[PDB]
């Protein structure tokens, strides 16, 4: 058994990168001994991503290992370190090294490179993979000098052709012992073998494991057009995430903090963008550290940043608007916005946030910061969807993919901090990394490509990880594919595309509760029972929307209603379909009043089916009153939308068979009450001002 | 001007027949001085009505004649008695005698009598009458005598020959100014010119007028076949009846009573024979002085009568049962039974009453006695229509005929004793006529005319009035035309063809006085009403018409009752299309349960729509009770059928959302609940025995 303080495990980095930084990482999970060659200085073999080179790896290795040249006692492991992950331990390493009985193993891939025509002079294998790779070999200190003193070369030179060449030496191959790890034992190149590569879990440690071969390997490198994969594999392999100890690079568990350069993004008309707005205040940072950028495309959305332009300017300790009569594009103002954090030394930290980003989570800027990455985006998914602000791959063509785990992170099954190849929406990124890493200004823009898919590239070009916590829950993304600008109100049609947004702004706050018990519905006459139902906004913004219309109707106008024998008891009123409201009221009747009228009516069952929905208006100098009547419903619902006393006086709904009177309504409180034979009723007259309710007829 | 002491009138008569005591009564109004030659003799004048004859009267006028051969101061006037009244003044008629300048004045007719070739002797007069007419004549005493005097010819030769070729003497004429009445200022003959006369009616008098000649007559001859229609103003003139004095022979104002045979006739399957049988115990008529004889025709009937026979034989003195099986025709025993109280000398009256005669007016028989007629029937007509038990007229062929006056006396405009053509269903006739009079056994028999025909003309032909009366209210008419029998319990199906008898015998007997308040109906739980509705024997025939179809349902079976969702809510039941009583149920509902409805529920209107109307059977071996439901109804109706305790033990209604028990029902009384959303109700379960209900789904 070699014993494991005899191995050296040798790499090379210029600098510690995030790829580095994650291999050191992985080395320390297995206690390697990595002894790093290059730190501090250029890099002068060339393009590595692009074409052949890396020769510098070979200077800086044949120097190192001078000092080993008689070493026959030591093992010594060469690999990359920006691309390469550990999966095994140094003593499965070991011994696998030799089971080989090689004294030199290089690892072997699919691809004879950088010459193809040399293909020939390799020997012939089976299954196994046939040609050299110089990202990775293990062998004997002695075996490795002989080899690495023979470079004389330049640092942009090819490493592998040199390390080729002499492998294909079949009198140096042999008298050497050198060989190549065709069936991936102990190196797995990705390259050429993305299908053949599985994660295999365990309690506390994931490996990989190749299906072609069945093996488990020690080296794990994401070479040539593999980073993104291999990035994925690194959330895992080897500590990355386990199913019983969870992620485990953060933090689980949650003095003057970061100055903060926040920009808000508006490149579309966006529902509740008011909303929005004020939830800036409530952000749980210290707004004296936090300045905050807005720039609007959208001349719809002037009007909501003026009304919420003054508290922001009170609130944040500098505020900058660009508005619409600007002309810049999306990409123009994303540039924009990130170059004034980075022209400023005082801006330590960028956060991005659109408009159609919903932070629930106040504590969002907080979490992110703390987590102490370059980049980092929170988790932000359509509600009930698996559409999320970042993708888990790419087409090869870097356009959308599924990944393998991206529906386990959607749905939290797995939660964690996790490099992905795209994010939007919500990023927060170190103001240092704006300034010596990504220092151009066109980020966003220079080409043809999208602007949120070229800001991702730009920093996946410079090798900067894309982080993405669904550790926490922080929020959702709202719809604004098809959003109607055409009303006077839009966010009154937003309950089917946004329900929970919608519910949160119109719905009544204690609606809920009152559906819970809680004894806050009350029963002001027999079988007449009263909930609240709609916010204030609700009805502000509904009578507006009716009154904007215009068209209430008169005589020769015919409602439902049963009166003596046959009669005509009309109102003055608009129907919900006049207005093309009435499939947005019979969602929120589905949702909201149906369940409340079977808690209410044990033993009823209704789908709240009403032909009849109409806002009813009330005046002294109209029609003040409405006489004693039936309704063509089994139960009707009759919402108050405005204010005894503020809005009108007198009113009210009087049912005659229990001499009871509902006096004094609430303004989005609804009455539940039967329409038919037992509750004729009628309307009490308006004395001054307007009066307007909302009456369905359910269920006829 | 003529004193009235010096006219004298003078008529025949043999027997004071109640057509003399007609003329008696009218002259005497008149304050008329009548001499009545020839009372007592035997009437040797031949078939009066039949033929030629009557000169007994000639005869007994020239004896009379004799004692004033010479008297020149005296005015005699000459009239039958049984087809004469007299319509005006002593004074009238003597100035219009005194204007016709004759000396004796003969009434004048339209046809040449008993020798139509006269005609041509006769003078040719304009539009009046041209012949003489011997039934009435007015004269000097010392004219009149010379004219008697000649009278040398047998008993039954004519007396109006005698008279008409005496006037046809040119010479005898001229000479002692003989004349006619053609115009009819003072006789007017009814025989061809019926269509002349009209009744003239005054404060408490009544006259007729010839609208022919416009004249007032003072006699009026209902000579020939004009006896029916001189009947008719006989009711009427002079002082019959006024629109001031009302009838003026009639008791307007009503010690052993006399004896009475009552004869009860069931000639076909009639309606409500039970409560016919039960309502001759209630008779206000002493039971020991009445003999009872009851004819069923109908095997039908048989159980009826054997149910009552016990309480019938010890109720009154004596008891005759004639029954289906002694093949007597109705003539037969109708004939026998009058002649059962004909050869009794003990039997003073008579009271024939069919099963079709509801007598509501107990004292009846006492009213009809206290009238003292010869025959007297009570009016009695069918329910709200114009039908009843007599005929005003006859048709030439003695056929049904409309009288001018009928819908006045049958809708009691005019009260009185009435002198009519036909009766039926209901008379009572006095025991000496039938032995003094019509002695014959074959009264309703002998012919092929129908027997009540046959009945009215055996007295027709013997100058006996049939008397109707409406003085008083005295009961209706029961429709029998198509009763159907084949039924367990057929008058339960009758509650369209006599409705006021169907209310009394099945409606519940507090119904009426609940419908009107008085505290009657009930709300045991909120808006569930309880009333009574059905009597006992409804409840009793209902549940017996029900298990004698047999058909309950079972499995398989499906009501309009709606559980949670989509759910199956079947009971054990009968529906009432399934046993043939929808369209009878459907009234009820209407005509009863409508009305109550609108009166609990001030408001609501409805015309009792119900698809579903079934009769549930609750058994603790069958299905015992209902689960918690709602009905697919806007009301519903649910009547308790048999007793708590003594039918079935547990059961009873429970209403969900207001923990509201209807523990103990009440046979025949209703429940009146809301079967949609907030009555979810349940049927407790049935312990013991078997739970009878009545369900109606109203207003689907
Ligand atoms: O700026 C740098 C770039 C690279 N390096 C070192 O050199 C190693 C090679 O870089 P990469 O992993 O990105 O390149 P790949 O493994 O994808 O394949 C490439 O390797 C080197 C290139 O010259 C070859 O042409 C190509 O095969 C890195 O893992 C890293 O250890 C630095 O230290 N600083
Ligand atoms: O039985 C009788 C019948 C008749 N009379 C007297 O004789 C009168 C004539 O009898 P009716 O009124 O019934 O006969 P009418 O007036 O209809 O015409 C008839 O009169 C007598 C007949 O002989 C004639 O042939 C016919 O014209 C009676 O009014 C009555 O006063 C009797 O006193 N007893
Ligand atoms: C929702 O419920 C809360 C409490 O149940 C309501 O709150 C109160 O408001 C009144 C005056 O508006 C105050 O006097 C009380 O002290 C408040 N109570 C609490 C506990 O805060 C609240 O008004 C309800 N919402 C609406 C829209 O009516
Ligand atoms: C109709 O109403 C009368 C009275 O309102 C009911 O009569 C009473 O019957 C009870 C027992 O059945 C007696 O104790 C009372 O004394 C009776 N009262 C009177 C005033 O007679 C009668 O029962 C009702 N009819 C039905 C069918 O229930
Ligand atoms: C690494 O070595 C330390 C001792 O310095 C030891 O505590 C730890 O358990 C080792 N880790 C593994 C995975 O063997
Ligand atoms: C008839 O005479 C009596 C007197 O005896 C008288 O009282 C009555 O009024 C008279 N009737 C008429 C109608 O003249
Ligand atoms: O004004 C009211 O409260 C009653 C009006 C009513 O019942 C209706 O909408 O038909
Ligand atoms: O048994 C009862 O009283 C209730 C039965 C019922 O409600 C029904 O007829 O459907
Ligand atoms: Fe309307
Ligand atoms: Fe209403
Ligand atoms: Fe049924
Ligand atoms: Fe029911
Ligand atoms: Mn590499
Ligand atoms: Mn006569």
């Amino acid at each position: 058994p070699v014993n494991p303080e005899k191995l050296l495990v040798i790499t090379v980095a210029t600098a510690e990168t995030e790829g580095y930084l994650r291999f050191l990482r992985s080395a320390e999970f297995f206690n390697y001994t990595v002894r790093t060659l290059g730190l501090g200085e250029e890099w002068r073999g060339g393009d590595v991503a692009r074409t052949v080179g890396g020769g510098q790896k070979v200077r800086w290795l044949k120097k190192e290992m001078e000092k080993y040249a008689d070493r026959e006692d030591m093992i010594i492991m060469f690999v990359d370190s920006y691309d390469v992950i550990l999966a095994g331990s140094p003593t499965e390493l070991l011994k696998k090294f030799v089971q080989s009985g090689s004294r030199l193993l290089f690892s072997a891939e699919s691809f004879c490179w950088p010459e193809w025509g040399l293909a020939e002079q390799y020997p012939e294998v089976g299954t196994g993979k046939r040609f050299l790779n110089s990202g990775g070999f293990i062998g004997f200190a002695t075996t490795i000098h002989q080899i690495v003193r023979q470079w004389k070369y330049k640092d942009d030179d090819d490493d592998q052709l040199f390390y080729t060449r002499l492998y294909l030496d079949p009198g140096l191959r042999e008298k050497l012992s050198l060989n190549l790890d065709h069936k991936s034992r102990i190196f797995q190149n990705l390259n050429g073998a993305l299908d053949e590569v599985v994660l295999k879990f365990d309690r506390n440690r994931v490996r990989i494991r190749n299906v072609a071969y069945d093996t488990l390997p020690i080296v794990v490198h994401g070479n040539g057009p593999t980073k993104l994969q291999l990035n994925y594999l690194g959330n895992y392999v080897p500590n990355g995430w386990t199913p019983e100890g969870g992620c485990g690079f953060c933090n689980q568990d949650r003095q003057p903090p970061p100055r903060v350069f926040l920009a808000v993004f508006v490149e579309q008309p966006t529902p509740f963008l008011p909303r929005f707005l004020q939830r800036l205040l409530l952000l749980d940072y210290p707004p004296d550290r936090v300045t905050l950028f807005l720039h609007n495309n959208e001349v719809f959305h002037e009007p909501h940043i003026a009304d919420s332009w003054p508290q922001l300017q009170d609130h944040f300790s500098a505020v900058k608007l660009v508005g619409p009569e600007e002309a810049l594009s999306p990409g123009e103002a994303r540039d924009m916005a990130m170059d004034l954090c980075r022209q400023d030394p005082e801006c330590e930290f960028y956060f991005s946030l659109d408009a159609d980003a919903v932070l629930t989570n106040l504590q969002t800027l907080r979490i992110l910061i703390e987590e102490n990455r370059k980049v980092i985006a929170p988790m932000l998914s359509r509600h009930g969807k698996l559409w999320s602000n970042f993708w888990g791959a790419l087409s090869p063509d870097e356009y959308y993919a599924r990944s393998e785990d991206y529906v386990e992170l959607v749905q939290r099954k797995r939660v964690g901090v996790w490099n992905v190849p795209y994010i939007s929406q919500a990023y927060v990124i170190r103001g240092d990394t704006l300034r010596m890493e990504l220092p151009q200004r066109d980020v966003f823009s220079g080409s043809d490509t999208d602007p949120d898919m070229a800001f991702c590239k730009s920093f996946r070009d410079k090798g900067i990880f894309l982080h993405l916590s669904n550790q926490h829950e922080f929020g959702r993304l709202l719809a604004t594919s098809r959003y109607d600008t055409e009303h006077l109100h839009p966010d009154l049609w937003q309950i089917f595309d946004n329900p929970v947004d919608w519910k949160e702004q119109y719905i009544h706050e204690n609606y809920s509760r009152a559906l819970e018990g809680e004894g806050i519905v009350e029963q002001p006459c027999p079988d007449v029972y009263w909930f609240p139902l709609l916010s204030e906004q609700m009805c502000d913004e509904l009578v507006a929307e009716m009154e904007h219309y215009g068209q209430w109707s008169g005589g020769r106008h015919e409602d439902s209603r049963l009166a003596g024998g046959y009669e005509n008891v009309p109102t003055v009123d608009i129907h919900m379909k006049q207005v093309g409201y009435e499939d947005q009221w019979l969602q929120l009747l589905r949702t909201y009043v149906g369940p409340m009228t079977e808690s209410l009516f044990p033993g009823y069952h209704t789908k709240a089916r009403a032909v009849m929905n109409f806002v009813v208006r009330y005046r002294p100098d109209e029609q003040p009153s409405l006489r004693p009547h039936h309704d063509s419903s089994t139960f009707t619902l009759n919402v108050a939308l405005n204010h005894k006393g503020l809005d009108y006086e007198g009113g009210g709904c009087r049912f005659l068979r229990y001499d009871c009177v509902i006096s004094s309504p609430r303004k989005g409180w609804a009455l539940l009450h039967p329409g038919r034979l037992t509750h004729y009723h009628e309307g009490l007259p308006t004395t001054w001002g307007t009066r307007y309710i909302m009456v369905s007829f359910v269920d006829p």
